[PDB]
C-alpha cells in the first residue's frame, strides 16, 4: 500500500536524519517557491493511522483546511513537509510518533506511540 511505498521510496526530510518524516511527491506543483514559517498554507489532505483504523479527510466539509506554518499549530511533521512543498504538488507523508502524537498519543482518537499517513495537497499559501 501507500504506507509501504513511502517506507521502501520516500525521502527522509527530518533535519535529525532519523526517518521521522518520509515523504514522496506524487505530484509535482508549480514554480520554485515553497512556504516560509509564518506563511498561511492551505490544503487538502486525507490521513489515516499506519493501522488502518481511523480515516480523516478535509474533503469531508470539501473545505480547505487553513493553518499558519512552523508555529506548531498542527503536529510538527507538518510543519516539516508542508515546508518542503510546492504550490500545487501532492505529496504522502510516512511520520513515527515522535514527530506526531508521542508517548502519550491522543486518546481516544490517537493511540500510543502511532504511526501516521498523509496525502497532502498544497493548495496555496499566502505571506501573513
Ligand atoms: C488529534 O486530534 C485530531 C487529529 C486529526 C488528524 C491529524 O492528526 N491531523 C489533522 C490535520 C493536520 C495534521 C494533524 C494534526 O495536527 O491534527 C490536530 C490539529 S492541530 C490543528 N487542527 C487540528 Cl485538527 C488525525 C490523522 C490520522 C487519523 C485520525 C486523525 C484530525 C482531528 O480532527 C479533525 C483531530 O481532532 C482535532
Amino acid at each position: 500500500g501507500a504506507p509501504a511505498t513511502v517506507t521502501e521510496q520516500g525521502e527522509d526530510i527530518t533535519s535529525k536524519k532519523d526517518r521521522g518524516v518520509l515523504k514522496i511527491v506524487k505530484r509535482v506543483g508549480n514554480g520554485e517557491e515553497t512556504p516560509m514559517i509564518g506563511d498561511k498554507v492551505y490544503v487538502h489532505y486525507k490521513g489515516k493511522l499506519s493501522n488502518g483504523k481511523k480515516f480523516d479527510s478535509s474533503h469531508d466539509r470539501n473545505e480547505p483546511f487553513v493553518f499558519s506554518l512552523g508555529k506548531g499549530q498542527v503536529i510538527k511533521a507538518w510543519d516539516i513537509g508542508v515546508a518542503t512543498m510546492k504550490k500545487g504538488e501532492i505529496a504522502h507523508l510516512l511520520i513515527k510518533p515522535e514527530y506526531a502524537y508521542g508517548s502519550a498519543g491522543s486518546l481516544p482518537k490517537i493511540p500510543s506511540n502511532a504511526t501516521l499517513f498523509f496525502e497532502i495537497e498544497l493548495l496555496d499559501f499566502k505571506g501573513e
